[PDB]
């Protein structure tokens, strides 16, 4: 079982504010293009089910900040599965600082996602969901 | 006569540079627009739940001077003109103490079609959105 | 006993899902915080250009109901506590017709530094943000 | 080739209620993009801005063809338009290239100030950035 999910960004200006590094939001929202790339490439079927009646919705997320990323900086982030609640998913995120080659820790965080049904009833997770995160068990 | 939408330039709208990342502009056309829609036309925008779907043809704007963190912004939106089922709307930024100045110009045009099976069939504007925007226009 | 930050939600707030994406709670923080530092503590806020920096050293958020497009929600900031150059704030996300009704509730930290040589350099907070706090501390 | 590339796995933080990409993304893109090209063709002038160099944008924007949705790749082409003195006009050709098959979605263009940092001087582009942009023209 491979024990993470990598995924990769580079900082453009954007992500920047006047102080010189990086606001705080970006940090969570790698970990939003980070779980949503992992569903396009490991469970493609699942998201087809979003359109129609099953729903993922964020229950909680958190970020500790060690270190600034600046601008045209290169961040590695790695999403571990953390474990499985029957309907909530929890996932765990580390970010490297990879532009100069060897990476360095400048940020850890988590999050939860819980499946619902269209109010909204929670749901055992989908087993193609569930299958892909069977790789990556901790 | 135009819509006005107010906004407290943050440090999310700058970047390293300073000033107000350019995209900001185009995304403030999108609060004014849509705060717009729901103050002055109600029945179209309960409408886009159903089948009505109004879909930007095209963006554009012209930047003079620059905005900084914590300036406060005046967005002025005027109907430029109105093309069988295709609304221009006008914008212009102010930076507001003193005299308002005058800090970048803009223009979009929305589309209005009905969300078909088969796709985007263009529907004329809507009776209450068309005279709702009279009230701004030039 | 808080700082309230209000806003409209708009399309770009929501997605394909129908609700408000949840990277947005946490954009509200930051835009209640730096709305706070502008009307309450100017002082500190000119010192940001010289020698003063705060960075965020931690936030998070809970979600319990979903907001939607051309919802109002407010943002209602309050002091959690000062540990000697950090400072916690809480956050609670009420979405206002009738009755206020909490969806939402947060939380982050933020650290004061010295641009100094090495880096940054922890920093007691400053005298003007320090009381300006105080306002919205529960006492 | 003929035009400098990002890619772009779109993400459901792009995407609206509606379900295609909102708008103000395609802007995001070209910032991206030309950003991107200045970290890797334009190394030099990059480090020129945080002296006395300043790019500054003077006018955007962007017309759309067809939409964008969830889980899609955009290929975001940029090509040199022109060069007056020290302004830069970019364009921007928008492609769904998901399932392989290119398709042009969107076009976009914007221009780029050349000055220097009391008060604002145009300056040449600078040989470095003109000999990168050079590779890309019409
Ligand atoms: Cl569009």
């Amino acid at each position: 079982m491979r024990a993470y999910f990598e995924y990769r960004h580079l900082v453009t200006f954007a992500d920047t504010n006047l102080v010189g590094n990086v606001y705080f939001t970006n940090y969570l929202s790698w970990q939003g293009a980070c779980r949503e790339r992992f569903l396009a490439e490991k469970a493609p079927k699942t998201v087809a089910r979003m359109h129609d009646d099953l729903a993922l919705v964020t229950s909680s997320c958190s970020c500790e900040f060690f270190s600034e990323l600046y601008a045209l900086d290169t961040v590695s982030v790695r999403m571990s599965l953390v474990g499985i609640d029957f309907h909530q998913i929890t996932m765990g995120f580390e970010y490297y600082r990879v532009t100069d080659g060897p990476a360095r820790l400048v940020a850890r965080g988590e999050q939860t996602v819980a499946c619902t049904l269209r109010g909204l009833t929670p749901v055992e997770v989908p087993d193609e969901l569930r299958t892909a995160l069977d790789a990556y068990a901790p």
